[PDB]
């Protein structure tokens, strides 16, 4: 069991990308954040609950939970963005 293939969904279009383990949650947002553009938000859903990815804790959750499901294949993760960018230059006061 080599290669993890982790499908992202942005504004309907779809992106199939391969990892090679070992797998870190910080690596992994450097090059999807660099992909899609920053600041962004990762949102990720199994089926009933969700979870938000916020340490590398719930990516190992995500994965136990793929893991015992007979379809451990490709993983369900929608990024969106956060509305609004953080970027002022000058103003009268």
């Amino acid at each position: 069991q080599s290669d993890v293939r982790i499908k992202f969904e942005h504004n309907g279009e779809r992106r199939i990308i391969a990892f090679s383990r070992p797998v870190k949650y910080e690596d992994v947002e450097h090059k999807v954040t660099t992909v899609f553009g920053q600041p962004l938000d990762l949102h990720y859903m199994n089926n009933e609950l969700s979870i938000l990815l916020k340490n590398q804790d719930d990516l190992d959750k995500a994965i136990d939970i793929l893991d015992r499901s007979s379809s451990m294949k490709s993983l369900r993760i929608l990024l969106l963005s956060q509305d609004r960018n953080l970027e002022h230059h000058h103003h009268h006061h």
